[PDB]
This record gives structure tokens, sequence and C-alpha cells, in this order.
């Protein structure tokens, strides 16, 4: 048994984050949004609150009509007292004129004096169409139940403003959640003088154009009783922006995620992080979710394709661990997901509920009076929701910061550099400090809108939600983070191309330091210059330890790494080298001068070759994100937008490539390279028996 | 002209806010508090909190007798109505029973009703007693200029109460600012049955025993109208316990000007941050104040005795620049400081107040009505200077985190670690992590408290100030505040002695490195091997340019940089030996072994005899902390509270040594020394002309 609802709620939350966000993403797309007042989801909302030309339509359910009409007609019934049923429904003041002798002049009433909301000129104090398009839905939506008291054909006409993009102008502000802003949707309906819509391309429109437009199989209603309150009582502006914004919310997640195990790939972190049994002993869902998506990026990755210590390739971190933003990725973000995805359900059941006041319920023959009117499920999971978003903020600025940071990020440039001269090349430095200023901004917005209710309505509403506001809050906090996603993901790719760099630059480093040793280290008196064998393998071993971005940009230098290890391993053989470094002829130190002038002839050239080989698609040695599993991501950012790798060599800067990253993420088209990313994998984590 | 009284405010802002806090200690300092109604500082509420055993006292001047006397009269003879004067003063409902054949029945309900505080078991629901105190200080001053309509009597006995240190116990929690917890101080007064003092020791007392123990001049008192309300009505305790926070927050804000300053010298920075021409160029005046005590205490630096560019002693910071938390300092401290000092000035003004309601104006014969009880300037000068404490903490935070790191403190050991093995020496790491805990807490407090006003009393106060809460987490604040520069100010005292022991171990590896040389250098056939004489000289520059914690630890060691710089220098000679080097007997390469062995068998006793001489007060080179404008407080720390240096080759934890400075801290021990420092500064910049 289920009497109180908790275990339909609980078993909404099995499966998957990932599984959850897929099933999200299909219902998006989906060509049609069919209301039956019970199985509106966030990703219904989010479709329909675009306005970028998908096609997508809204149907109303036949299957409600009969529900729909049953109640508005009782009402009507109802308005006929003494002398037939009883006095009167219940607007608020049981006295006056209501569709009788009379002629509806509360309904009337009512819209005029909630159309108390200021817009100004321009937009800044206007409601986003998006976000009244959600609304429009919504309100839809909780009146299909058939307890309201509302004629359906009041829904078809809202049906037929979303399909045909004609949208009503509702003030930003207003409510303390959604009377005000809800009476616009009213007055547009009504034709009041003030009311004003806006067409699909941004045309002003008055309520008789606006009808017109949308086809609207009548001319402006006149409110029966109960329909006037049935339009502006419900917490729909509140739950349609909260659904927009949980809609982005959850691909986020699912980004910050991939992202951790890219970044883990690109600084060359020990994947161990990710092992299951770690997680597993905490019990935590969101964590061993975080943690095995991750595992799954790293299982088939190309870069964990690692050299132990004294290392080659990827090493470890076995002395200096990885920092904690790279190895606590998951325990981090597991709680973030958790709740994102609670305040999902909670909005799902919001969106769904009979938002409205007094409940006519015909098979009981009265109206309910009751305080479903009152959001607070929208204000709670708003303001929960915005302290999760920052705290995602937070650990990508974290991990952005590590992975700028040469003395962090096990070997790639200062700032993520790009250009064959680094003191002409700053790299991601603004960008980074414009991190810092996304992160702060974040961390103010976390804080929670709920605990600013007023005493309010000659202090009828004694408590009140704050849901809508709450809702604005965490909308501007996503927005923040989408700038840090962008600016991190674009370098997430620069420091994959640096990777690649750095492996090409390296072999021609190991192939030039060879070539020289073979050549200067056996001349003697008859060929084979006792010693020379041990030599030059400890030659090539410097090289393979070194850090490429520490010297290429000057590889024969006297103050750089190369030269300096390449001279320090020469006389330490020569020390070791006994009675033969006596003689002249079979000396290791009398060849330095000689080994460092053909080095210094040789390598710059050799370099410059191979870097231009690289740049012309020809490399020696492919990049090895292509047979990464993180790849569709890379190649959705570099091929398919034309992000291109910064260089202080070339004009662009890191801004022009960030709104090709922005605008495409505000489109929706990073969801499915993120998707692609994940696809093979089985949802579970691998075995740790 | 000044009618408004901008003017004298404006002038109240004038001279050094140093000079400001010099007075505010001399005032604190002095053996009696007279009360006048009207110079009441909160160095005055500060001395009296106190339960130290200071043996200052308050009197109360008889110049202001006779105008409380007159209000008091003018309420006793305004009872007397019809045939006599009029109606009736004021309580709060013209009706009732006021002292005529009466007996005072309003007050004796006024104060019953008002006792709505809980305590509970223990003491966590109890205003601190200091913090009563100050109240009952402030209570008195602000009805002694006449207005209020009590009698002297009264004031007289509140003043035994706090000379014989009996403290009647208040509510913590009860008040938006402060009739309930005032209340209880009426309860005293009046020997209610449920109200309790304490006494010196923490005995509690009944009414009756606390009057005997406190020398009252008379049994309880029966309250006449307009008693109870001049009790009540007072902002005194969120006045009060602001007047000591504000004690604390200005001599902290002199310790983090000061701390700045030794912090740079320990870091080496470059002095050129506080240049005057910089901070007149801003015309802020905290910032050029902050800036010429920096400079004071710089310019009598023995350690800004600086070597520059390829340093042997303390260089610039050309190439990398110093880092925020040094070289912008003034301007951080600097609006902070002016907050504070503004602060300081509202709730100067507030204790000196009348804050009551009616006001008795003798003069007009007649009660004036208004809103003085309004507390307003205690919780915005509270959330402000909130505020400010957090600004402060977080440049200490910063600061301290780049003194502990040795990638950015120019040399001194990773977390300041003291003993011959690092690998047993995690120095102030743990306490790193502390500070990180107060700091992060601090910007919590940041948050303001005068935007949660509730529509109170029936919806009477439908604003009201929150001020005492907001005194109170501004305490809570200063307190964190001074576990903050308790821990800061040990580890820069630790930090002291390394550059101590760093330029000692220098001068010691200097002078082996050089008595090896000459022996080895020179052999040949006959004496002098040519050549010698350069090579020894930049042997030496090696020594000076290296940082000596970077190998000291294992000086000899092949992997460490002594060994591997000298090595280089000795091949660079011999490169550049011609054909002497060609011949085994000049030859420079052919004596590397030679110099490494006698310098591995010889240097690391040496260094611990150097070291030992030191541990025992006979360094060849004496601690230039000593010839420094901030030896007092070094002097303070070190000697006069035996807090000692810090080393894992002992027992003693970080923690035991923090406390001797938090405990003299808080007894007010470490106002001397901190102004020791600044006490040869004429308050003026240094030239720039």
């Amino acid at each position: 048994e289920d009497p109180l609802y908790w275990g339909i709620a609980a078993e909404a939350m099995t499966g998957s984050h990932l599984d959850e966000v897929k099933k999200m993403v299909a219902e998006y797309r989906k060509p049609v949004v069919k209301l039956g007042g019970e199985t509106l989801t966030i990703s219904q909302v989010a479709a329909i609150s675009a306005r970028d030309g998908s096609g997508v339509t809204v149907e109303l359910s036949e299957a409600a009509r009969a529900g729909v009409k049953a109640s508005s007609d009782w009402v009507m019934d109802s308005m006929n007292k003494g002398t037939d049923s009883y006095g009167v429904t219940t607007g608020f003041g049981a006295t006056s004129h209501r569709r009788t002798k009379q002629g509806g002049a509360l309904q009337k009433e009512l819209i005029r004096f909630l159309n108390a909301g200021i817009f100004g000129n321009g937009s800044d104090n206007t409601l986003p169409h998006s976000a009244t398009r959600a609304a429009m839905l919504v309100r839809i939506n909780t009146l299909l139940q058939g307890y309201s008291g509302i004629r359906f054909e009041i829904l078809e006409a809202i049906t037929k403003f979303l399909n045909q993009n004609i949208t009503p102008c509702l003030p930003l502000r207003g409510t303390i959640t959604d009377l005000v802003p809800l009476s616009y949707i009213a007055g547009l309906l009504t034709g009041r003088p003030n009311s004003k819509a806006v067409g699909p391309t941004g045309v002003i429109l008055s309520p008789e154009e606006a009808f017109k437009l949308a086809g609207v199989e009548g001319g402006f209603f006149e409110l029966q009783p109960k329909e006037g309150l049935a339009l502006v009582n419900g917490t729909a502006v509140g739950s349609g922006m909260a659904s927009m914004v949980l809609f982005e919310a959850n691909i986020l997640a699912v980004l910050a995620e991939v992202m951790s195990a890219i970044f883990a790939e690109v600084m060359q972190g020990k994947p161990e992080f990710t092992d299951h049994l770690t997680h597993k002993l905490k019990h935590h869902p969101g964590q061993i979710e975080a943690a095995a998506i991750m595992e799954h990026i790293l299982d088939g990755s190309a870069y964990v394709k690692a050299a132990q210590k004294l290392h080659e390739m990827d090493p470890l971190q076995k002395p200096k661990q990885d920092r904690y933003a790279l190895r606590t990725s998951p325990q981090w973000l597991g709680p973030q997901i958790e709740v994102i995805r609670s305040s999902t359900k909670m909005i799902e059941r919001e969106i769904n509920s009979v938002n409205d006041n007094p409940l006519i319920d015909v098979s009981r023959n009265k109206a309910i009076h009751g305080g479903n009117f009152q959001g607070t499920p929208i204000g709670v999971s708003m303001d929960n929701t915005r302290l999760a978003i920052a705290a995602i903020g937070k650990l990508m600025f974290a991990q952005f910061s590590e992975l700028v940071n040469d003395f962090y990020n096990n070997g790639l440039p200062s700032n993520l550099s790009g250009g064959r001269n680094p003191s002409l090349d700053y790299g991601f430095k603004g960008a980074e400090i414009a991190m810092a200023s996304y992160c702060s901004e974040l961390q103010f917005l976390a804080n929670p809108v709920t605990n600013h209710v007023q005493s309010a309505e000659q202090h009828n509403q004694d408590v009140n939600s704050l849901g809508l506001i709450s809702s604005r809050k965490t909308s501007e906090a996503v927005e923040i983070l989408k700038l840090m996603s962008t600016t991190f993901l674009v370098g997430l790719c620069q420091a994959i191309d640096l990777r690649h760099l750095e492996e090409n630059l390296k072999s021609t480093v190991k192939n030039t330091v060879s070539s020289v040793a073979k050549r200067v280290l056996t001349m003697g008196v008859n060929g084979e210059l006792h010693p020379s064998r041990f030599c030059e393998k400890d030659l090539l071993r410097v090289v393979d330890r070194e850090y490429i971005f520490a010297y290429i940009d000057d590889p024969c230098s006297a103050t750089y790494p190369l030269m300096q290890k390449l001279r320090q391993t020469l006389v330490e053989h020569a020390l070791k080298n006994g009675d033969n470094e006596r003689n002249l002829s079979t000396s290791i130190f009398q060849k330095i001068a000689t080994f460092e002038d053909e080095l210094k002839a040789l390598l710059p050239k050799e370099v410059e070759s191979a870097r231009a080989a690289l740049e012309s698609g020809n490399p020696a040695i492919p990049n090895r994100i292509e047979e990464c599993r993180s790849y569709p991501l890379y190649k959705f950012v570099r091929k398919e937008l034309g992000t291109e790798y910064l260089t202080g060599e070339k004009v662009t800067s890191p801004g022009e490539e960030f709104e090709k990253v922005f605008i495409a993420m505000s489109k929706g088209e990073i969801i499915d390279p993120l998707l692609e990313c994940l696809e093979s994998w089985n949802g579970a984590p691998l075995p740790i028996c």
C-alpha cells in the first residue's frame, strides 16, 4: 500500500541519472506535445518554451474534455441560487455581479486590478518570451484535470497562441508565487486595452491582431465566474521557468561529469580515482554514477596508455597525489546530481498539479477550498538547485585553474599557450581571470531566495513561496555555468592539441639527439669511441623525462633544461669512464663542445619542420584523441564548429572561439556529441571482485 | 553654521586612525569612568565590560542630577490630573493603576510580560556577563541627560551592580532592537521572583543577595510611571556589544596593517608598494595611512637591506612581481579601516543618545513622542563592520597562504618547517588548513542581518533594526579574526627565525665551499693550479644564489641543487680552460671527484656545528629582527610569552604555541608591543618630491 504517495515518488528515482537524461532528450525532440493534465515533463516544457522554429506543436487530449466541461457547467449551475441550487461557488466576496442578470463584472474587475505590473520601455522589465510560453503550457496542463471550472475553449485559445507563436507580454516582476503576471495572459484573452503580444519576429500586436494571427476560433472571451481565478491562481510562471532551468541543469550535470574525465585524460591523472570500490564503499548513488561515467571515459582512453614513475608518456601520481578537483570530482558532483534529480521530480509533480482554488469537485457536488496556489516546491527546489549549480561551477573553476597552471598540469604550457614564442602568447590567462569572475558571481547567486518572505496582502499571505523569483535566480546561475562550461571545454580541446604537439616534438628531439650522439660520440683513432653506447641511451632518457614545454621554444639555450641535462649526462659518463677518460681520443668530456655545437646546428630546424608537418595535417604521430571515447566532443568543437587552436602567432582571440561553443550550447548542439561519448556504456561500473 | 550636525560628525574623522586607536587605548586604561550622559566612548564601554579585576569604577556626574530629578518630578506631578495638571504622561494605555491611590500596577505588569526570554540550563542561551555589563553602562549613560523621567537613585543602584561586579542574568535572544533583555535588569531592580544575578566568581544570586553584595542603598524599587519604560526602551544591549566589538576591531585593523609589513619583511617583498605617490594618487585616506604605516616598518627594517637581481640577500621582485596579498594590501585594508572608523562614530553617537520614548521636555512642559528606540545605526554599522572584518580575514588568509608556499615565499621552507628532517616536519600544514576553515566561516558571517526584518508586534514594529543580533554576529566574526591573527602572527615569527637560520647556514656553506675549493683546486705539479681563482668565486656565487632550504637537509646529495650546480660550475670552467684542460695536472675536470669527496666529508658536520651554535644562542650572524622596527612584536611573542620555534624534532604542536598568543591577545597584552612598532612614526609618509 502507498497511501501517502511516497512510494510512487521513490520509484521515480530508480535507474541511472544518465538514462533519465537520455529519455529527457528523446522526449524534447518529439514533434507533438500532447497534454492531458497528468504527463507533462520538463522536456516538453523546454521544447515548447523554444522560439526557434523546431515546429513543435501542442495538442489537447479529447479525453479531458468531459471533466473540464463538467466543472465549468457546475459553476454556471451553482450561480442559480435559492430556487435552484445554492448561494454561490466562491470568488472572493459573495454579493455582486456574476452572469445572472448581471454580466461577469467581478471577473472583469479581477483582471483589471491584477494588471499591476510595470514594463517601462525596452525589455529589461518584461518576462522572456520563452518563459511566457513555458507558463502558458503549464497553465493549460494544470487546468485539464477537470477541477478548475473553466471552459475548454479558453484552453484551446491558449494552445493556438502557443502553436502560432503569438506571445502575451508579461511583466518580469510582481509575483510572490503567480497572480499579477498570469493576469496578463487573461487580459489578452479578454482583449483588455493595455494587453500586448509579440509575434514570431518581435512585432508588437494588439489583442485583436493577436487573435487573428493565432487563429482563435472566436472573439474576446467574457469570463464566467471562477474563470478569472482559474486563469490567475496557478504557480505556472515559477514552475514553467523551473522546468526550463532543470532541463539545462540536468544536461550540464552530465557535461560536468564527462569534462571531469576529459580533464583527467589531459592532466595525466591516475585513473584509479574512479575505481568502483571507493565509491561503492560510500553508498551515495550520484557519486557512484559519476565515477562509473568517468571510469567509462578513462577505460577507453588512448591517454590512459600510461608509463609509470620515471615516466616516458603518462604517469600515475604516487608522489605528489592528484589534487582534489581531479581526484574528488565524483564525491563532489554526486550530491549535486542527486539534488538536481530530486528537484526535477518536485517540479514535474508541480506542473501536473491542480494549483487552483477552490477546486470544483463534481463527484461530491461541492467546491473545496485550500492552498494549492502555494508554490513552495518551486522555491525550495530552485534554491537547492542553485546551490548545486554553484558547486558544479566551483569545481569547474578549480579544474580549469589546475589545467592552466604549469606547476599542476603535468607538463602542459603555462596558460595553455599555443604558439612558438611564449613571450608573445599568454594563452588562456584572460579566460582564467574571466573564470574567477564567473565563479564568484555564481557563489553570490547561491544564496537562497525563500528566506526573504514578507507578510503580504494585508497579512493574508503571511507565508508565500517566492518560487518565480527563485527560478529567475537559478536561471541566471545556469547561464553563468554555460559561460564556464564553454570556456573550460575550449580549454580542454586546446590541451588535447598541446598533448599532440608535445608527443610529436618529443619524438623529433629524441630522433635528433640520437643522430647527433651517434655522429659525435664515435670518432676515436679508429672508429669505435669506447664508450658511446650507454651514453646515447641515457641522453635519450633525458629527453623522455624532461617536459618538452620547458625548453622547446629555445631548445639549445644554455639556461634551459635540455642543454643542461644533456651536458650533465655527458659529464656523468665521463666521470665513470676511468682511464679511457685520460686519453684525449677516447674522452667523453672532450666531445661535449662538439656534441653541443652539432645539436645547435640541427635541432631548431628539425623541430620547426616537424611542427610544420603537424600543422599541415601530417604529423609523425597521430592525435591520440581520435582513439578516445571522448573524441565526439573534441570533434564537435574542433571540426564541426570550426573552433580553432589558439595561438599568439595569429590574431584570433579566445573570446572569438568561445562564441562558437556558447552559441552552439545555447541551441542544444552539444547534447548529441556529449551523449555519444557514453553511448557504449552498459550503465554499470567495471568489476572489482 | 552646522544646523544638521554633519559638520561635527565630519570633524570627528579628522586625524589619523592610529592616533584614534592610541587615544582609545589610553582611555581604556583610566581607573575611573565618569558618566555625564554625553562623553561615553567605546573604550570606556570596553573597560567596564571586562570582568578581569582591572579595578575600573564608574562614577555618576552630580551635574546631571538636577535634570534627572526635574523629569522624574515632572512625571509624578503629571499624574495629578484635572484639578492639578493634565490627563497622564503616557505609558501605553491611559486608563489604569499608576501611583495615585493605585500603586504602580502597570509598571509591575510591563516588566512581567517582557520577561519572555528563555535561558534553559547552562550558558548557551544567556547573554555573556561582559555584554550585560556593557549594556548596563550604556543604559545608565543614556538616562543621565534628564529627558527620561526616572529617579537618579535607580541609576545609582545600577552603578553599584557594575562596581561590585554583580551582574543580572539576561537572555541571549528575544530582541529585535532591547525590551525583553533590558526587562531582566528591571526585574533585578524590582526583586522579581525569577530574577537572578551572578557574582564575581560565578555564584548564582537571588535579587536579595545581589542587593546586599552590591551595597544598594535601599530595598527593591517600586517603579513609578515612565520608569519601567525608561529602563526597557533603550538600544543599550545592541550598542553596548557593538562598542566592545569595535574596540577590538579598531585594534585588529592596526595589527593587520603591521602584520602586512612584517609579512613583506619576511617575504622579501619590494618595499616600493608602499611608495606614497601610489597612494596619494588614489586619494583614499585609509589606504594612504595603511601604506604609510607599512612604509614606516619597512624603512626601519634590517631585512629591506636588499641585494637586487642575481641576489645575495633580499631581492626586489621585478620579474614575477609580488602577488596581490602583498602588493595590494594598502588598497585592500584602507576601505575596511574607513568603515570601522565610521562605524565607531555611529556607535559613539548611539551610546550618548536619548533612546527613550516619550521624552520628558521640562522646558516645554510636555512629553515628546517619537522613535529613538529604533536602533538602525547599530544594525547598519554592525553589518558593514562584519563585512570589513571578513575582508581583513580574507587578506590574512591570502598572506598566510603565500607565506607557507615554497613556490611563493622566496626561499622559505614549504610549510615553514623548522627541523633538520623535512620528511618529519610538516610545519604549519595543519594550521594552514585551519586558516581556510576560519576564512570560510568568516565569509559566511559576512552576510547581513538587517535584511531579515519581520513585521512584528501585531504589525506595530513593521520596521525594526535587529541591532543586537547583528552585534552578536560581528562579535563572532571578531573572535575568528583573533584565531586567524594568532595563527598568522606565530607563523610570521617562525618565518623570522627561518630567515635567521637561512643566513647563518648559507654563511657556513660558503665558508666550507671556500676552504675545500682552495685545498682541492690547487695542487698541480708545483702548487698554483692554473686556473683556480675565478673558479672559486663562481662556486661561491652558486651558494649565494641558491636557496639554502632546497638542499641543506642533505647538502651533498647528488639530486639536490648544491652538488649539481657546483659541479656545473666546475664543468663550465673546464670547458673554458683551453689547452691547460688537456694536461692532467692542470685539468679542472680531473678535480671534480676530489672536490666532491672532500666537500662530502666536511660540509655536513660544519652545517651541524653552525646550527647547534645558533640553537645555543651563539649564532655567527645575529638575528636581524633585533634591528627592525617590528622587533617589539617578535620579542613579545618569543621572549615574553615564551612561544617557541616549531620543529618536528620536538613533541610540541603548533596549537600549544598558538594558545599562548591567543590567550594574551584576548587579555589585551598585544596592544603595547603592537603600538611600540610604530612609536617613532611622525604620522606622515616619507617624502616623494
